[PDB]
């Protein structure tokens, strides 16, 4: 299969995701609707169930609404069984229509459907070339009060009908009892409750094993991807061990939610996207796009800076999931605003790097404030809007023009209101022109591109007042006027002759797992794949075609490797870096070091004998460690993903900038568990 096939669960860069709030999309089966005070068929009360389900989605996939738009993946509400209590929050009744108040990760939410409905959903989708992504929220169960056990369902957790435990009298310690977070620090937001949601303790073996088992059930059901909720709120080491469990079993594209506010740029966010095994929802991209096209609080130079910066900060910028709004933000379109603003933002997002996600109803110009006004029932299924048509014209380009799916991004012309950029990959180019100024045209002169000489029709066909482009020799375009609110797309595609790698997935796995390398120019006869200097050819390369290669990871030492391929003729490709070969299956272990006093700005880190611990390289040490919540300074702690059942030697160190002070004595040593978790407690050696 080619890189663009629905069967490619490892790469979403050529796809366009449509985010659906199941309950608010389409009620296809009135029989599973909740009843009484938990239900509102008119969907006037936005905190109750409106009746949307999997049957409805199946209906809209079959009647051509989604396929007509050019959507190729759908991301749906968390499918697991949620609590049944109607929660009164100071006067207002609330239900779990949203899917985020889990009670049992091994069963379905009956309001959405049965497991049979779920399987039918996967089948209907796959039959129409649409991938299915599910929301998954393992940070907590539901709202609980440890002293008012009668409140809601007391955050109760079930294992396929069997009561594991509740928030009140949690003697097993399945949850955290550290209070509620004030979001003051990253550590504070991880080990304390989010609002009143019972926080799961991932250091408890029962919880650890349970979640890893639960996700395997869904993988077996045929899902194509996972959206991980609240990743900034779970231990990073545990999450890596969780991603390893998925990748070492049945890898699927996974991306997490790490909220970023306006103008916020987080280095922790970057590190997590670069090292956890999963990518993230591109909040930096979204906040900036809103500032520029929506609220007008920044201009084109700020958009450019975000594009150049992110391309530098994220090791895999093409895996970040882009959007302009979602269920936790005001809808992009304001009731009174000019529609062209939304249309332009859509066009920009659809032709920009990364994986575009569209929140249901956007194409219908839905408006609404914060939760729950941003979650109204979709008003209609009309294919006659300009927004629907823009998506319909642009979504398909991600499949047919690799420059859009995998290309670099380059600014070719810019002012306060205008941005003209070029996407390029192999012998493929796309040039996009956007003039956010709704009142003034702009005179474009001096535009240079990589387009071959000739004339180019606007791919949008003038839908957004775009025009034809005339390119002379040297790729120099003749002067032209870019209309007020104008948006135009020009492109050129041709066969690529040299092997060019555009994507690799998964990005982290143990030896033996099969990875997918996507790109162009691979040729049709098997060549060679290199992991560092190690060559792999013949049988281990399970499939080889011009746009996709499937190969098993060789048994090399755990570590970071560059990947390169060479065609049958010996021609080598570009290098794709940052691939992590694990030392084996993983387990999450908590390391604790006592009496490690430091000076201000100086932090404690951990290093050791395996690649998962940096292999004694201080530049690769794990940390900085925590010392507020679970243990307090001068005792430090941290949850780390380490190879299961191995005997490891470790040492702690203090780092200030790049200046390091090693622990004295001999290495500490220990053997990792084969499964479940463990906690290692040692004293700092002077
Ligand atoms: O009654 C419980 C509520 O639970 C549900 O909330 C979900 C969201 O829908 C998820 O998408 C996600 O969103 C969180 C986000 O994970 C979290 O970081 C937080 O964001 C903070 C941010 O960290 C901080 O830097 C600052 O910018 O403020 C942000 C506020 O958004 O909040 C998001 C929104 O909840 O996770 C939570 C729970 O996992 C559900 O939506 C609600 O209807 C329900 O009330
Ligand atoms: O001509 C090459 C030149 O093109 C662009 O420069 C534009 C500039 O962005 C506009 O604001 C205006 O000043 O016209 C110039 C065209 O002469 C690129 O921005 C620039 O990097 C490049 O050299
Ligand atoms: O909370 C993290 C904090 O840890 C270290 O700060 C110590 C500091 O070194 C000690 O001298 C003492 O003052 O207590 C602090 C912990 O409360 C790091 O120095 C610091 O950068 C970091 O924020
Ligand atoms: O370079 C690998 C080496 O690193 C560690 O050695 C530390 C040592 O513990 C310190 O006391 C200090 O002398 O710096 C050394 C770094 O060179 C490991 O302890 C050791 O096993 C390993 O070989
Ligand atoms: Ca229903
Ligand atoms: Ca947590």
């Amino acid at each position: 299969a080619p890189d663009t096939s629905v069967s490619n669960k490892q790469n979403f860069s050529t796809d366009v995701i449509y985010q659906i709030f199941t309950d608010r999309f389409s009620d296809g089966n009135p029989a599973n609707n909740p009843t009484g005070a938990a239900f509102d068929g008119t969907c006037t009360n936005l905190r109750l169930y409106c009746g949307g389900d999997w049957q409805g989605i199946i209906n809209k996939i079959n009647d051509g609404y989604l396929t007509g738009m050019g959507v190729t993946a759908i991301w749906i509400s968390q499918p697991v069984e949620n609590i049944y209590s109607i929660i009164n929050y100071s006067g207002v009744n609330n239900t779990a229509y949203h899917g985020y108040w889990a009670r049992d990760f091994k069963k379905t939410n009956p309001a959405y459907g049965t497991i049979a409905d779920f399987q039918n959903l996967i089948a209907a989708a796959h039959a129409k070339n649409i991938k299915v992504i599910i929301d998954f929220a393992p940070n907590h169960t539901s709202p609980a009060s440890s002293d008012q056990p009668s409140f809601a369902e007391n955050g109760r957790l079930y294992d396929n009908g069997t009561l594991l435990g509740g928030y009140t009298n949690d003697t097993q310690n399945l949850f955290h009892h550290n209070g509620g977070t004030d979001f003051s620090t990253t550590e504070n937001g991880i080990y304390k409750n989010l609002y009143d949601l019972a926080d799961l303790n991932h250091n408890n073996s029962t919880v650890d094993v349970y979640l890893k088992d639960a996700i395997k059930m869904w993988l077996d059901l045929g899902i194509d991807g996972i959206r991980m909720d609240a990743v900034k709120h779970m231990p990073f080491g545990w999450q890596k061990s969780f991603m390893a469990a998925v990748n070492n079993y049945k890898p699927v594209f996974t991306f997490g939610e790490w909220f970023l506010g306006v103008n916020e740029v987080s280095p922790e966010n970057h590190k997590f996207a670069n090292e956890s095994g999963m990518s993230l929802l591109d909040f930096r991209f979204a906040q900036k796009v809103r500032q520029v096209f929506r609220d007008n609080t920044d201009n084109m130079y700020g958009l450019k800076a975000m594009l150049e910066g992110s391309a530098a900060d994220y090791a895999q910028v093409d895996d970040q999931v882009t959007f302009i709004d979602n269920h936790d933000m005001e809808r992009f379109h304001a009731s009174n605003a000019n529609r062209r603003k939304l249309e332009q933002a859509l066009a920009f997002t659809l032709t920009s790097r990364g994986v575009p996600a569209i929140y249901y109803g956007t194409e219908q110009y839905m408006s609404g404030g914060t939760d729950p006004d941003n979650r109204a029932r979709i008003p209609s299924f009309s294919t006659s809007t300009t927004a629907y048509q823009v998506i319909q014209k642009l979504a398909p380009l991600r499949k047919c023009n690799p420059a859009i799916a995998y290309g670099s991004t380059q600014e070719r012309w810019i002012n306060n209101d205008v941005l003209i950029y070029e996407r390029k990959f192999g012998s493929n180019v796309a040039v996009v022109a956007v003039n956010r100024n709704l009142n003034a045209p702009a005179s474009i002169s001096g535009l240079v591109t990589s387009l071959p000489q000739g004339s180019y029709n606007d791919v949008l066909g003038g839908l957004l007042n775009g025009n034809t482009l005339s390119v002379g020799s040297g790729g120099a375009a003749s002067n032209f006027t870019l209309a007020a609110g104008g948006t135009a797309v020009w492109q050129y595609t041709a066969a690529t002759a040299t092997p060019t790698i555009g994507h690799v997935g998964p990005m982290m796995a143990k030896p033996g797992v099969t990875i997918t390398i996507d790109g162009r120019g691979f040729g049709s006869s098997k060549g060679t794949v290199y992991f560092g200097t190690t060559a792999v050819s013949g049988a281990d390369i399970t499939s080889w075609e011009d746009t996709q290669i499937k190969v098993k990871i060789p048994a090399v030492a755990g570590g970071n490797y560059n990947i390169k391929v060479a065609n049958a003729a010996g021609t080598a490709s570009n290098v794709y870096d940052n691939f992590e070969v694990l030392s084996g299956d993983q387990v999450s272990v908590r390391f604790v070091v006592n009496n490690a006093t430091t000076a201000l700005g100086q932090n404690v880190y951990l290093t050791g004998s395996v690649s998962e611990l940096g292999n004694w390289d201080p530049a690769k040490a794990i940390g900085p460690m925590y010392n507020q919540v679970v243990y307090q300074y001068p005792n430090w702690y941290y949850d780390v993903s380490v190879p299961a059942g191995k005997t490891i030697e470790f040492k702690f160190l203090k780092k200030q900038g790049s200046t390091v002070t090693w622990e004295g004595g001999s290495n500490h040593t220990f053997t990792a568990p084969s499964s479940g978790t463990a906690t290692i407690n040692v004293n700092w050696q002077p």
